[PDB]
């Protein structure tokens, strides 16, 4: 059920492959912020979930380089995919930039974005 | 640089390889929660960083399934590699288990790790 | 404006007096959670705000201890107000728990609630 | 064992008093940031810790704004007080800025502090 297309609140787009061993593999273009076109994702999901209707706990990185730009930044979404009739990847963000260590304190923004099929 | 085994405060070994267009792949141990031996990890780096005294910025997960457990969760690391005599990876943390929707509230802890090379 | 009785997506009660020194005061009644009543809550808020649209920043406190039960808990709330037609407060939250030294790497949840006045 | 002057590694100082009832209040000045001076604070924390020793939860906010500048922004607290010979206060923070609907995405800062009795 995680591999396909996925929309997140902001007009973001999240395409990703989900392996049978727990690999995930894709593309993610934000809507927002420092970023132009698609970028490579990968990260890594349960993959002999719970079948309590629990969710499948999963995680994803971007580096924001791509052929056309670079914000010397990463984030990573950490959160679990809900299966059923209003399908939903629940995730919980942490986007850090690099900086000297004098700014270090303020290197990292918090956020939450929830995924669905539909946009 | 990057590559390399690197050891957090808790004791846990983060093994890894930083491929030449932003990849990063390797293992992950942890010395404590629900888990044992390693366990797969992948993520990306930013592989043109910064001259001008900049972290490189970073991030990885790993799903706590292994051949001998599987936790239902999953952990990603967002942060910072700071080069140098000591070179260090400043991260913070979150880790999602799978709930159901009543208890999706609490489905996620956060905190931080700093890595250096030097075993405990 | 902040002063009201507001409820979150979770179905919690927060209730809550804005004073004009930058003071938030008031009660939370969580709906999950090792809770039960009313639990007092302490907080700030920016009493001069940007007027070029932006929100209202603010944060506020509740320790999990009341007459009834004790979890031994704490969370902060860190957010803005948004004062629209629909008025919301959005904030992220940090429950952290009492722990040993040793649990500490587990002591603290991170998670998102959205208010508003229905 | 709370109440008293704590400093954590970005060289800011944090003054407060527990009361008997719960209540935190004080003044926080930080090393760092749209900040000068300082700032009134308030919290909570636990009056009645577990009897096993576990750490004193507890949390405090400071909204941005004194008689000499407003950044437009609030920083909460979240952590536990740890006692004894190195007395410690273990936080994680978020600072939330005041911003438009549009850019309420990037309104969130998140990092950890620990706080000592003495200066680092
Ligand atoms: O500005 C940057 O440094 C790069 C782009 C970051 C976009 C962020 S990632 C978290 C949030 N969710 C999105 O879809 N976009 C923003
Ligand atoms: O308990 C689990 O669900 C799986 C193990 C989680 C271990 C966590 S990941 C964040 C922190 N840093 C570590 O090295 N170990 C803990
Ligand atoms: O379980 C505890 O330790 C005490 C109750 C915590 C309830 C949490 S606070 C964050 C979230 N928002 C709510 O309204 N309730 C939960
Ligand atoms: O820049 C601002 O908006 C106001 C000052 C924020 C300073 C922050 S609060 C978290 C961190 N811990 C500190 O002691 N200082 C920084």
């Amino acid at each position: 059920g995680i591999t396909g297309t996925w929309y997140n609140q902001l007009g973001s787009t999240f395409i990703v492959t989900a392996g049978a061993d727990g690999a995930l593999t894709g593309t993610y273009e934000s809507a927002v912020g420092n970023a132009e076109s698609r970028y490579v994702l990968t990260g890594r999901y349960d993959s002999a979930p719970a079948t309590d209707g629990s969710g499948t706990a999963l995680g994803w990185t971007v580096a924001w380089k791509n052929n056309y730009r670079n914000a010397h930044s990463a984030t990573t979404w950490s959160g679990q995919y809900v299966g059923g009739a209003e399908a939903r990847i629940n995730t919980q963000w942490l986007l850090t930039s690099g900086t000297t260590e004098a700014n270090a304190w303020k290197s990292t923004l918090v956020g939450h974005n929830t995924f669905t099929k539909v946009k």
